[PDB]
């Protein structure tokens, strides 16, 4: 997971943890907190919940009923980030 690009496009508001949780939510619309927790065994279950909350208080994620979905702000960081990465790895990606 390419969190350095994310932390970069976020002007360093994001750390390695809030960045990795952001990608998971970005990747699956209406994903739940319980599934975000399961794909990050590395992290504490209450750590994931905290950092999801830190992402809602920043205007990057919002809750839709039971599910989690990323804001337009968040998708600017994601598209910036992936374009950065893609250009630094282009000949490796394009084969």
């Amino acid at each position: 997971s390419k969190v350095t690009y994310i932390i970069k496009a976020s002007n360093d508001v994001l750390n390695e943890k809030t960045a990795t949780i952001l990608i998971t939510i970005a990747k699956k619309d209406f994903i739940t907190a319980a599934e975000v927790r399961e794909v990050h065994p590395d992290l504490g279950n209450a750590v994931v919940n905290s950092n999801i909350g830190v992402l809602i208080k920043k205007g990057l994620v919002e809750k839709s009923g039971d599910g989690l979905i990323i804001t337009g702000e968040a998708q600017d960081i994601i598209s910036n980030a992936a374009t950065l990465y893609a250009q630094e790895n282009a000949p490796e990606l394009l084969k």
